[PDB]
């Protein structure tokens, strides 16, 4: 019936381009690739699914395939080429409301349309990514975390209503009005209980430019505490995004000048620095403030940091330009082929009471007197601004910490290796993090994720939404 009509693919070339991910790490043929031309296409796929004594094929739901470790794959199954469903001109895929209060974006746009969308319309989305160009389903099916999640929660606290069509092929609309449960679920859900078709997406008016500073640090205390003021609840102070960086010291000239940021004469100022005190670490955090009002707004709350004195660094952009920042990174990393390479990255939420332990074990430890390539993220978040009813597992304190080390690749098992050290790290001091974009492989490592009640609602939504355990077999949760 699909097949037929050119959208069910079983080809070399379909199942290849559906094999691979952003990780470059592991690889899984599908038996299948579905593009579907419409919603439609999605519902005869799930309902033939559910109808189907001896139906053969788990079903996975392929955004751009920003997965690290295979999440996006349908071993031997079938995988949803989303990107089909915003192949026509007409009708529109996304559409801001006409009030301009939401966005209804289709689950397979990227958020770099979305944004473009919503700013012809003099609106924007309140919390991001920091890289645009992933899915919208993607990101709402593990979190969404940027910046601006201290204060507006993760992308998964900013939707309003979905359409998704579950495991028995229903096509169903939530909320936390209607069908709350599978909304709930959905949100962090890891692709287990349906595809999310569309998305009601939370918008404020647009900001035109971003006033956009990083503050140089060479202790940690000062560092975190700093980022922590910036954060912490009034209500919030007047910064739009707060994130912060770390710099080991072997590869320090190499990575401040990696940020993109910082010019040749930034960084010999920082590296200069860094050798008067003997750092063996240097921290950067970065702000914005969205928008001579603007100077004194900043000098204002720069007054109630402990950075170095000399080291706050300036740009000022258009709104646009800051969100879409990392865009300009991909393109450059690739004209060097740096860009497709094996991506061993480790992301983590930490507890705020043991950041500093993680500092001392990890920075100032294991990643030490290595060749590091690529961003290492650390920022707090707000627990307040979760919502622990949905799927996403976070630590238990009110404050924990996004720690995204972004590592670029004999360099790939040394890296991994160095991963899997870092996380016995933190397991023999006991501290209790939450991995985010990670994959585990055995029940017991899933249920410690999750948390025993967490857990057993999260098998309760499954044996709902998704009984034949068809859905996102890549996250190995139950498969
Ligand atoms: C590649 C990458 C990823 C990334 C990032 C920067 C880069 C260069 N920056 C991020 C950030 O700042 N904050 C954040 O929260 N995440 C960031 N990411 C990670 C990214 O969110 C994940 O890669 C995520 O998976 C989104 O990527 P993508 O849209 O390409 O989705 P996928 O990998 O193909 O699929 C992921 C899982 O979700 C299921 N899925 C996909 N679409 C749907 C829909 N519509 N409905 C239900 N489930 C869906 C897949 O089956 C898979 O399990
Ligand atoms: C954006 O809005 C348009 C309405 O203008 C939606 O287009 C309709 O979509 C349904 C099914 O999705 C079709 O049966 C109709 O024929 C479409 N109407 C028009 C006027 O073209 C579109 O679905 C919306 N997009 C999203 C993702 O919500
Ligand atoms: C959570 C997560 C994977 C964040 C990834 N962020 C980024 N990923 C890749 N490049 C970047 N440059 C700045 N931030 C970058
Ligand atoms: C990773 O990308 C390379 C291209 O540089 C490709 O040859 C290889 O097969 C990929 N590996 C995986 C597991 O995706
Ligand atoms: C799911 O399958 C059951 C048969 O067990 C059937 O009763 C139901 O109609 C199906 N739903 C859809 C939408 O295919
Ligand atoms: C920083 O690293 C360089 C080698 O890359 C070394 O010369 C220097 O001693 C290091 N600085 C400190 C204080 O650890």
């Amino acid at each position: 019936a699909l097949a037929l009509d050119g959208k069910l693919r079983t080809d070399s070339n379909a199942t290849a381009a559906a094999s691979t991910d952003f990780g470059n790490i592991t690889s899984a043929l599908p038996a299948a690739v579905l593009y579907p031309s419409s919603t439609g296409d999605l519902v005869a796929l799930l309902s033939a699914a559910n109808s189907t004594p001896g139906w053969p094929y788990t079903i996975a739901f392929r955004g751009r395939g920003h997965s690290l470790m295979g999440q996006a794959f349908a071993p031997g199954g079938v995988v949803v080429n989303m990107a089909s469903l915003g192949d026509a001109a007409a009708p529109p895929r996304i559409n801001v409301s006409a009030d301009g209060r939401y966005v209804d974006a289709g689950g397979e746009q990227v958020w770099i349309d979305v944004l473009r969308a919503s700013l012809a319309r003099g609106v924007a989305p309140r919390s991001w990514t920091d890289y645009l160009y992933l899915t919208v389903g993607g990101t709402l099916s593990n979190a969404g975390i940027s910046g601006q999640a201290f204060r507006h929660g993760p992308q998964i606290s900013n939707v309003l209503e979905m359409d998704v069509i579950t495991g028995h092929g229903e096509m169903v609309t939530c909320s936390k009005q209607l069908n709350a449960d599978l909304f709930d679920a959905v949100l962090g859900g890891l692709g287990q209980f349906g595809v999310i078709t569309r998305a009601r997406i939370a918008v404020e008016p647009a900001p035109a430019r971003a006033r956009w500073v990083r503050f140089v640090y060479t202790d940690f205390a000062a560092f975190s505490a700093d980022q922590e003021r910036l954060t912490a609840p009034r209500s919030f102070g007047p910064m739009s995004y707060v994130e912060g960086s770390v710099f080991v010291n072997q590869s320090l000239a190499t990575d401040l000048a990696n940020t993109g940021f910082f010019t040749d004469a930034d960084v010999a100022r920082i590296v200069a620095l860094a050798g008067e005190r003997n750092a063996t670490t240097v921290y950067s955090i970065e702000a914005t403030l969205n928008y001579a009002a603007v100077d004194q707004e900043l000098a204002s709350v720069l007054g109630t940091l402990s950075y170095v004195e000399g080291f706050a660094f300036q740009r000022d952009v258009a709104y646009a330009a800051f969100l879409d920042r990392v865009h300009g990174e991909e393109v450059a990393l690739n004209k060097l082929g740096l860009w497709r390479v094996p991506h061993p990255w480790l992301n983590m939420f930490v507890p705020r009471s043991r950041i500093a332990d993680f500092d001392r074990g990890v920075f100032k430890g294991i990643l030490q007197g290595t060749d590091i390539v690529g961003p290492l993220i650390v920022y707090p978040l707000n627990k307040s601004m979760w919502d622990d009813g949905m799927s996403a597992a976070t630590p238990s304190e009110d404050v924990f910490y996004a720690v995204s080390l972004l590592f670029s690749s004999n360099d790939l098992a040394r890296l991994q290796e160095q991963n899997r050290r870092i996380l016995r790290f933190c397991d023999l001091a006991g501290i209790q993090y939450k991995t985010y974009l990670a994959r585990h492989t055995d029940r017991s490592d899933w249920v410690r994720h999750f948390g025993a009640a967490k857990w057993n609602r999260f098998v309760e939504m499954k044996n709902k939404y998704d009984p034949k355990r068809l859905l996102s077999p890549g996250q190995d949760i139950f498969n």
